[PDB]
Formats: C-alpha cells, structure tokens, sequence
C-alpha cells in the first residue's frame, strides 16, 4: 500500500524512544507520544513537571470525562500514577478520524518522564490483558479499530540514524514512520515473512534458533523464551533471559577479541569510543534470530550488525571521537526485541492475523560489506516446544 500522509510521521531515537504526534480534548491539545508496543494504556501528562515542555490540561477540554478511578504502574526504576478519563484523540499525521479514548491523566511520576526526550506521554499498542488497572481498560488501538474501519494493523519503521543526534537534530528530524491500518512498501525492501504472534497479551513470539555470525549457540531452544518473548518498541535494547545473555556475550566476546574492552562495557555501562570514523564493526559478529513461521516446521531468520547492537551515544567531550554502549543486556523476564533490533526492520503488526512481519528496513544503519536481513524458509522440527509455560 501507499499511506503517504503517515510516512515520517515519527521522531525520537533508541535511547530514548520513538514517538507521535497526537491531540487530545476540546479543543485539541497538542501532545508527543511515545510508541510503545511493550504496554496497553494511554497515558500523558497531566500536570507541570520539569521534564514535560506541556502537559494535558483536563480542565481546558470541553469533551473530557472522568470516569472517578485512579491507576497506578510501577516498574523496574520508577513509575506513574493518575486518573482515569475519557476525551476526543486524533493524529494529525494520522488517519483522519477523531475517536473518544480512554486516557489515563498521569498525576505524580518518578523517573518516567526523561529530560530532553521530548514525549509527553505513552501510547501502548499492546493488548487488554496487560492494561492497568485490569482488562476492562480498553486500549486507544482497540477504541480506534472499534470506531472507525481503520484496518486492524499497523506498521512500524524506527529509524536510528546511527550517530548522535542532539537536542536541535531530534527535533528537526525524521526518526520513522508509524503506518496505521497498512503496509508502505517504501519502507522496506526484499520481502516480509511473518511469525504468529503466540498469545494476546504483550506482542510474544516464539524464537527457536540463535547464531552468531553463523555459530548455533546451541541452547535448548526453551531457553530463548525462557518465560516470553516480546517485541518491545518501549524499550531500547535487545534483552535476553540472564542464560542466554552470558552465553551470547561469550561467543560476540570470541569474535571480537582482536580487540578488548572493559567488563563495564559489556554491562552495558560504560561506553567504547574509537577515533572519528574508524569504529572496527567488521571485528563484531552479526546475531541471527530465526522465527517460528506460519507454515508448519517453517522457520526464517532475522539478522542484526552491530550497527543495530551498539547504540551511539555522544562524547561529552570535545573529542570527534564515534562513541557507543553495548545494547545487549540480560533480562529476567525473558527477551525482549527493543528498539535497537526494531531498528533493523519494517515490523507488521498484523494484529488482524494474529502475526508478526519483519522486513529489512529501508533505513536501517549499515555499512559497505554487510546488511541486516530477513531470510527464510527453514526447515525446523518441534518448535511449538520452544515455548515456555
């Protein structure tokens, strides 16, 4: 298809997400909201906060419901808190439909908002079974799919630009683009194969086979969906469950040993700097994650460089230095496919068929000699076996 009107409709970079604009209440209140595949409420907010350049204003909307019940979302490092209410969404770069969602007013937050990313709220695409309070908290996709005929799909291209951009250049420039209801076949290039999604809940798949630069890690397939695994635009690395984590890292250590770098910087801690334009990506292996297939014992794979794996992050210092952070880290509530490996590819949320498709992204970061890929079909015996329970 050809959605014109939504390609580059999107901003942001992995560190700090990809987001879109929306407007909210009567009349329209202008809000960046962060993309997030990872989570199922819509929340943005809704009082001063030295991080949020404006926020939603409830009492300036003429249209706004409040619907007298509070949520509350705690994470990892930090959380949100707020009210629940209903108003008038629209997306200016968007189809052209307004509907009335639920939005949560976040009240009082810690560590949520970032400085100088620039969302001032969170869009979560992912199912009703994970909202919060519970499942009866209709998610904005599911209100827009059930008020209007917009397809029930939507598309994803995240572009990383594979440097640092600062403040000035996030804004200025384009970070992707966020296709509702349809495919753009300018965003991607070769074909899509997709994976079904497993269950309705985060967007889960199941992985069956990991390589590095073509070496089978060899782990009992189990072991890469050790509890799930999601696709996760909300979260910047590539997460792997803590067995699979030290067994990858061993073998991206092994070829890429021509060269040593602090234990801090495999942490995904401290960063590695190497002079203007010289970055040794040849020495770092490709990762291959392949993909359970629709059709039976079928499988394909996706293949990331380092360009996706290692983040660029700016030298504070005054040197022209190319500086980066491993983005790989281990996870405990299995893997997670973030916006590094989003990054790689045009991602098909086909929520209509219940799968997956990945394609090789028109803006992904490579070089002369290598490219991320998306290949297939494989014959590949028992994989439903590689889900966990």
């Amino acid at each position: 298809g050809s959605f014109v009107e939504m390609v580059d409709n999107l901003r942001g970079k992995s560190g700090q997400g990809y987001y879109v604009e929306m407007t909210v209440g009567s009349p329209p209140q202008t809000l960046n909201i962060l993309v997030d595949t990872g989570s199922s409420n819509f929340a943005v907010g809704a009082a001063p906060h030295p991080f949020l350049h404006r926020y939603y204003q409830r009492q300036l909307s003429s249209t706004y419901r409040d619907l007298r019940k509070g949520v509350y979302v705690p994470y990892t490092q930090g959380k949100w808190e707020g009210e629940l209410g209903t108003d008038l969404v629209s997306i200016p770069h968007g189809p052209n439909v307004t509907v009335r969602a639920n939005i949560a007013a976040i009240t009082e937050s810690d560590k949520f908002f970032i400085n100088g990313s620039n969302w001032e709220g969170i869009l979560g695409l992912a199912y009703a079974e994970i909202a919060r309070p519970d499942d009866s908290l209709e998610p904005f996709f599911d209100s827009l799919v059930k008020q209007t005929h917009v397809p029930n799909l939507f598309s994803l291209q995240l572009c990383g630009a594979g440097f640092p951009l600062n403040q000035s250049e996030v804004l200025a420039s384009v970070g992707g683009s966020m296709i509702i209801g349809g495919i753009d076949h300018s965003l991607y290039t070769g074909s899509l194969w997709y994976t079904p999604i497993r269950r309705e809940w985060y967007y889960e798949v199941i992985i069956v086979r990991v390589e590095i630069n073509g070496q089978d890690l060899k782990m009992d397939c189990k072991e890469y969906n050790y509890d799930k695994s999601i696709v996760d635009s909300g979260t910047t690395n590539l997460r792997l469950p803590k067995k699979v984590f030290e067994a990858a890292v061993k073998s991206i250590k092994a070829a890429s040993s021509t060269e040593k770098f602090p234990d801090g910087f495999w942490l995904g801690e401290q960063l590695v700097c190497w002079q203007a334009g010289t970055t040794p990506w040849n020495i770092f292996p490709v990762i291959s994650l392949y993909l359970m297939g629709e059709v039976t014992n079928q499988s394909f794979r996706i293949t990331i460089l380092p360009q996706q794996y290692l983040r660029p992050v700016e030298d504070v210092a005054t040197s022209q230095d190319d500086c980066y952070k491993f983005a790989i880290s281990q996870s405990s509530t299995g893997t997670v496919m973030g916006a590094v490996i989003m990054e790689g590819f045009y991602v098909v949320f086909d929520r209509a068929r219940k799968r997956i498709g990945f394609a090789v992204s028109a803006c992904h970061v490579h070089d002369e000699f290598r490219t991320a890929a998306v290949e297939g079909p494989f014959v590949t015996l028992d994989m439903e076996d590689c889900g966990y329970n």
